Order: C-alpha cells, then structure tokens, then sequence
C-alpha cells in the first residue's frame, strides 16, 4: 500500500513531478501518482486530502505552477505533512508558484522545495527522510543514496 | 433586502482593507452580506459558502486575502458566479505575494483582481456595482451620478 | 448585436487575445474584436469607450503589454465593467503589463486577469459569468462548460 | 511671462513630490504653469490640455503620477511636445509600479523618465531647462552657473 | 525528556522570530533543545551539531536564518534527518534574500521551507509535529485537537 | 554637421541602438553614431561629453546594458540633455540596465526610455521632439511621422 | 603613516553606512584616508583620484554609493588597483538599485561587491584587510586574532 | 605552485567558470581548478578552505548557482580573500545565486562579481589586481592587459 501520495495540477506538471516519482521508485517507497487540480476539481481535492491519513498515506507531495493553491488547500484538510513543489511558470518563472506556496499562514504548514525539477527531487528525498525515522531498512537505503551522491562528485571539470 | 453581493475575507485583520468595499456598497444602496471565511482554517466553510452562493441569490462575490491568498481562487472553483479578488497588503512582501496568488489563475477559473490594498477594495465594490448596473437602471443611474461627482470634485491646481 | 467588445493594442496582441475570441465564440456570445491603441490612437480609444454603453456593449475586454494603459484609459470613459489582460512583454515577462493594469486608483476599476493566454481565456469566461446573471440560456451553456472542464481532468499523468 | 513649461500631476498627494520641479523652474526663472490632471477621473480634461499645449506656447511638459501611472504616457499620445515623466513613490510597491507604468512606452510615443520621487521631480525640471537652454542663451548661462555651483559645493571629506 | 527536535538559529536577533517555534513545541509537549549556531562565525560548531544529530536522538531539525541564510542548507548537508528552514525577515530586502537562500536547494539535499518570519517559525514547529505524529499516537491526538480548535476559533463575521 | 550624438557601450548594443539611427535617418536629422564604453574607455567618454556642446551637438542619446553607467557619466560632463536607453541584458532582462540609468540623483538628469529597441526608437523620437521646438521644417516632418503612425493602425487582427 | 586604503563615498549621507568601514580599518591599525567623491557632481575629481591612487601608494579602494551607484565602477575604470564596492541602501528600492548598479560590471573591469548597508561596509574593510594581509604578517596575525574572537564570542543558546 | 584556487559546485558551472580559468592562464597565474560542492561534499569544502592558506593559495574564486552557499561557507574557514561568482540559474536567472552570495553578514566577507561569465572573468581579473600588489611582473602584464582592452574598443558599430 502507498505511503506517499504525489499529486499535481495538470499533465504539464508531469515534466517536473516525474523526478519525484523516479526517486521514490529508486528508494523503493510505495507511492501513488495522481492528477488533482485545486481549481478545476476542488471536490476531488477535498476528498483526496480529507481521506489521506485513513488510507495510510504518511506524506503528501503536491506540485503546481502559477497561482499554485494545490499544496496549501491540501494541507487545510489533513494533519499529514504536506510538501510543496513550485512548478516553473511560463512568464514569471515560478516566482508566482513559489510565493503562492511558501507563504502559508501560521497554523497550516506546507514544507516548500525549490522551483522546478530540483524541488520535485527534493520533495521525494524529504519524504524519504521522514519515513526513514521509523523504517530502519529505508533509513539504510537512504544513507546509501546520500553517500553515493557525495562520493560521485568529480574533483575537476571536463 | 436579500443580499446580492457577498464580501468575504480571510481574517479580522483583513477588515482594515475590506471595510472600504463594505462602505462603498452601502453608499450605492447595494444589499450585501459581510463574512469571514478562512480558506485554510475553515476550508469546509469555504466550500459550502461558494457552492450555495448562486441558489441563495448572490450575483457577485468580493473576496479579500493576503500572503498565500487562496481565498478568491478557491471560491471561484466552486461557483459559476463572478468572483472579484482583492490583494491585501502583507507585511514582508508588501502584497506582492497576495497579488501573484490571486491574479495568476489558470485558464478556466477566473478571478477579476483589483489593486493591492484599500484602492482595490474600493474598486471591487465599484466593479460589482458596474456589473449589477447592467440589469438595474436605478443603480446604473446612481452609479453614473457617482462617477460624475468624482470627476467634478477633482481640483484644477494644487495647494502649496 | 455584439455585447462584449474585445480590444487590443496591436496585431502582436492577437497571439494572446485570440484565446478570448475563441471562448466567446464557443459560448455563442455576440462580440466584436478590434485593435485600439491607447498611445497611437488615443482619440479612437476615447470614442470607442465613451460610446460603448449606448451601442449595447455590456462588458469590455482589453489586452495590452508593456506600459499597458489601454484597459485603464478605457475604464476612465465608460461605466461599463472593463476587464484587463496583461500581455506578456519581451523583457519583463508581463510584469510591467501587470502592474500598469492592476494598480488602478480607487474610483475607476479594472478587473485584472493573469498574464498571457490564460488571462485572455479568463477575461472571456468572466464576461460570460457576468452575462450569465441575466441570460438564463447562456447561464446553462456556461455550467455545461465548467462541468466539462471539471470532468475532463485526468486522474493520472502519461 | 507666458508659460513655456507645464507641470501636471494626478492628485494633491503628488504635489509633495512635484513641488521640487516647481521650485526648481522658479529658481532658473523659467515661466511655467502648475496644474492637476487626473488621467482616470478627468480624462477629457487630459485630452484637451495635451492637444492644445503646443498652440498655447508650451515647449515641455513635466507630468507626475503614481501607481498605475498613465498620466505621462497619455499626454505624450496627444502632443508632439517632449513629455517628461516623474514616477511618484507608491505606498505598497515603493514606486516600482509607477516606474514600469511610465518608462515602458512603445516605440512611437516617448516619455523621458526620471528617478522615483523628489530626485526625479528635480531632474525633470533640470532636463526641461537643458532643453530650453538650446535656444535661450540667458537660460543656458544661468544653467551652467547652476551646474558649476553644485560641483563646487561638494565637500572633500565627510563629517564624523 | 531527551529532545527529539532541535531548533537552531544564526543569532540572538533571530530569536525574535524563532521563539514562536519554541513556544509551539512546548505547547504540544514535544521535547526539544534550542541553540545558536552561526554558519559563518561558528562553522565547525555547525558541522559537529549536524553530523551528530541523529546519533543523539533528534528526529527533526528546525533552522532559522536571515540574509545570505546558509544555516539550514549546510545543516541538511550533514544530516540524513529532515531539516526545516525558516527565512528570517531581513532589513533591506524584507526576507526575500533569506527565502531564495534557503528554498533554492539543489536536487539531493532538501530543506522544507516555511514562510518568511513568525508565520514560518510557527509552521516549522507544526510541520515537525505532523512529522513526529506519524509514529506517536498521543502527539497525533494532541495535534488534531489543536487543528480542530483553530478551526472552531475562527469567527463568522468581522468586527466593525 | 551632426546635432544628435548616438553612443553605445559595445558592438552588441548596435542590435538595439540601430533603431535609433534609423529613425534619425528617417527624419533627416544630422547625427553621428559611435561606440563609447564608460568602463573600458573612460577618458574617451569624458572627452566626448565635455566637448559635445561646443561641437554643436544639441542632444545625446546613450545606450548601455548591465551596470549601465554610460548615460549617467555622460550627463555629468555636459549641460546638454542626455537620453538613456537600457539595453536588455542576458540574465536580468534589462532590469539592471534600467535601474542603473533611471535612478540619477537630483542635479544631474538622464531622460530614460524603455528597455530595448522601443527605447532606442523613442530616444530618437524624443530628440526629434526637442529639436522640433526651434526647427520648423523638422517640426513638420515630425507631425507627418506621428500622424502616419496614428492612421496606420489597423482596426482588426489578422 | 601614509594611507594604503582609500575609503570614498558619494555624499555625507553615505557616511552613515561607510563609517563602519572606517572604524574597522582603524581597529586593525590599517592606515587609510576617507574622502567624498561624487561621480556625477564632481566627475573630474573622480578621474584624478582614481588615476593617481596607485602612484600615491594606495593598494585597495573602498567605494560606497547609492541609487544609480556609478562611483565604484567608474573608479575601477581608472585604476589597476582592486576596487571594492558597497551598495548604500536607498529609500525607495531599498538598495536593490544600488546593488545592480555596482555588482553587474562587464568583463574587464571588476568591482568586488559586498552586502547592502552597514554589513557590506564592514565586510569591505575586512576584505581589504584580508588582501593586505597577504604581504603583511603583523596585520595577518591581527586579522586571525580578530576572526578567532568573533568565533569565540558567539553564544551557545539564546536569551529568552 | 598554484596561488589562486578556482572552485565550482558542479560540472555545469564549468560553462561559466572556464572564463576565469582562461584569464588566469592568459596572465600566467599559477592556479588550480576544482569541483567542490558545499551541499553534496561539505567535508571536502571544509578541508579545502581550512587548508588553503598553508598550501600557498592567496585568493580563492568560488562559483555557484541557485542557493549558492559555496563562496560563503568557504570564507567561513579561511582568512584568505574569497571572490564569489553567481552562476546563472534556470528559473530565477541568477538572482537567487546573487542574493545568496552577496548578502554576507558583517564579519565574514565575500567579494561578489556579476552574474555569469562576466563575473567569472572579473573574479579572475580581481584576483590578478590583488596579486599585482606584490608581484611587479604580473603587475606589468596586467597593465598591458587593461591598456589593450581600452585601445581595442572600436569607434563605431558594424
């Protein structure tokens, strides 16, 4: 059963959010990958978020661009930790996505990652670091992942 | 006397800004209701308000919010009514965050956005009036009188 | 007779404003589509706006980029609701268009939509939501449009 | 004594900034008129002022406005005269909106834009003087005297 | 009573903001330690704190910093633990610099970033609680009670 | 003899400043077009500006990008009106060019035009509007130019 | 006692910021001179100062300016010496204009730019010290002592 | 033995930092060019910086993009002058790189250069101007370099 939910606003978000899917797949974390649009499918959003904990999700990763309300509205309906990924927008380069995600009021948090693929990748890693706290096997795979990242960095340019 | 415009805001601190919308609708004798709806702390309250607005007789919604301002956009998601958005000025980013959170809606779910702060609150009410004025000749007449005074009230030189 | 007027500053705005034309065409809203340049044809602008109501227009949609004064100056001359679309600019990505449109003073409103095609599309939808208040047929077509938008969203990426 | 420069501003609150342009033209003995013109609340007043400026003997227009500052640009649309624009500082966006609304004019209709605030108002007047100085030797001489004092008035070390 | 969350900040002046995280963890009865770690003036102190956090029993780190805010990111570089970042508001750039310095981490080393200022400090603590709540039923129950009060505490109309 | 000087920082500025050259050529304004780099040739700059009036220049048009100090430093050495054109920069899209040109202190003015080709074109037109004040022939050609601009605007998109 | 660092600023109002550079050089016993040079009002004064700096024995120049801050860049244009730039905070754009005007120099003429405001003034002096420290063992020793105190002076927990 | 160290966060930084390598090569300054990633190899960073002075480095040039912590963390561990180059980022065009580098607190300086290749080139020139203070030969080569830069600027566009 999936323990992380990755959800995004539209098909065009998949270009960014696939980086999150891949990383969870790489660490062997059971997850589901869905499209949920806060503005065009608000009821779908409410249902998804309000039932998330009881279906066994531990962490939700939500990605959106523009006026990105998806992560925030999700956090409004579950006590689960929600991680937000600002998808890069065509005009304002994700600066709108960023400010509409990261600036949540006191009381309803969203842990925000970088604009773009990097944030998608880091949402996945953060969700792993969270799960790692109570799954010792995953904890080990994660330290393997980090150590390899570290050791793989070249010493000079080409 | 049943309301035809709904003014809604995220918090009491938003009222400093949204009171200008309230006052202005009162001046034009437009029946309205004024409520607090917090998109994040009372999300179920938000859904129900927005999905029933039309069957309750509302024609226009004016929504004010700051920061990550999701109140106007989520409202529009649940009503076919025109939703007007007012970016409340925020302390750190001076309402820039409020603005981009309101105005940058996707194709398919509109919010008509006004200026940051009191200026926008006032213009929301004026816009909602221009909208209602399309079917109400009395309000249309009150509105052109109002516009005309504004014009005639502008001085021709400054005071030193 | 047209009940919405779509006006833009130049031929290059048509790339963005065509999205507004299409949507009004799709909802079967009688409209006219014109070029009106606030700076190069200021008299044309004044005439257009000052005669708009008496020709039967209910809503005006105005699009411009750069120092975008077209929507604002239009609103200065009619009591009709004016909707503004910030066209994306080459250097500042429509941020200049946006600030010169949305920041109208108290007393003369412009309802502003997103930068770019999305805003053009939403100006059209907003004008429809306005007309829908007193045309029951259009109201029905519009709920059809919204419901289809909602139901069409996929549940997963490809 | 007929004016050759027109200073125009959107509101009384703009005068806090535009008074520096007024004072400076007075210092250089340049005949000017100072008026309020609101592009949005008195648009017909704007058209008429701008379209007649030249036949009335004006050579340069200095226009100040804030927010969505459309006053300088719309002016230039209706006169062949050089129009100079001063971005008045706005409360939320600190004049950034004023600036982009003035300076980003299309090819074909220029506005020479100065800095945000008093600095710009002062420079508008100085620029309009440099412009008039091309045909007026007396004013040209007054202007180089003025520049020369400014230079000599700068100290060589700070005060602790 | 051994701490499971570490709150760390760059300076005493950051405490004006980070105290909200401290208070909130105290309210939810979450054992934490609160320390000063300056990434630039005490870099060796930073490395050692971060590399030992896990073997000391910490589960979540909350880090606050302003300006060129390198404290949260460098922390994450040295622990496998989830690191949460709070952008402290800066005097000139209003925390915008703090924000971009925290949130724009490369793929491979995450920091979960909250809003600029007190809002973010409060949300960091709430997030760290949601994280601990996944394994602690008592804290999970305290947390949903807390969320529920927040909701019920929102008024239905403003005060004029 | 030239009465307007167009000067730019580098060869790459010519892509933008050529629009200024063309317009002066079109209105038949005697002008010179030069490269003057405030940072790499500061002495050339001082000479040019400090001798401008006595060579008969009436207006200087200066274009630069990045930390654009060329217009400002020019204004520091002549009582002639100086017009500044922010050339679009690769990273910050001319926002750096703009702020380093337009924000001159009280006492030394630069009349600033838009970022890019539009500003280059408008610097040329502004210089024309200035010269037009005391050359009646040029004044007439300029009203012809403006009237044609106005009358040429189409009434609809294609 | 002949100066090896020159601190120069555009105006007396810049001294509020640049005094921190002055004080800090005094603390490290680095001989310096402190002068006003206005790139726009005293441009000939600027050229001469910069072109003679090296033959007068200066090794590093620290230049402070705000707004359209052209002082550091134009200096570098006329000396082969390392020029360090300090963006003074401006009233409307909060030093953002100062920053982009200083830091965005073309390839070929460098200015090492520090933070906006007092922080940057202080760091300019510290940087110029690190530079002089490469040839002066006494100053190098004074500098590492100074760095070491800074580190040891950082507290381990905040005060509530 | 190398007297300047050029270090960068990743292979993709080499596109920008190569401009620094070339210039030091052109002035015949003994230097080393390395990849050092503050986030993925924090220990490598500490070692490098903390041993820099005793290996004979006089100046360090550090380049990074995004949340660019590399120059700052480097400065935290050596009393050597550190020069920082903001590498242009994909979304925010190096504005994030810039603010995370230039805004160092009082007490730990980084001398910051322009966003992109220009800054890389200027970091190299600045390091040269620093070394030039106590190497008379290099001082001469540097004045040659500057004089040639100055004399090479054309007088007109092509």
């Amino acid at each position: 059963a999936p323990v992380v939910g990755i959800i995004m606003g539209s098909q065009s978000d998949w270009e960014t959010m696939r980086h999150a899917d891949a990383l969870l797949t790489e660490l062997e974390i059971p997850h589901e990958t869905l499209i949920v649009d806060a503005h065009r499918t608000p009821d779908r959003l409410a249902d998804y978020a309000r039932t998330a904990a009881e279906r066994g999700l531990n962490v939700i990763i939500a990605g959106a661009g523009g006026a990105a309300h998806l992560p925030g509205m999700c956090a409004a309906w579950t006590r689960l930790p929600v991680l937000g990924v600002p998808v890069e927008s065509r005009a304002l380069k994700g600066m709108d996505s960023l400010l509409s995600i990261v600036q949540m009021p006191g009381g309803v948090p969203v842990g925000t990652l970088a604009i773009g693929a990097s944030g998608a990748k880091n949402a996945a890693l953060l969700a792993a670091s969270i799960l790692a706290l109570y799954n010792p096997a995953l904890a080990a795979r994660l330290e393997t992942w980090r150590a390899l990242q570290t050791a793989s960095v070249p010493n000079s340019p080409i």
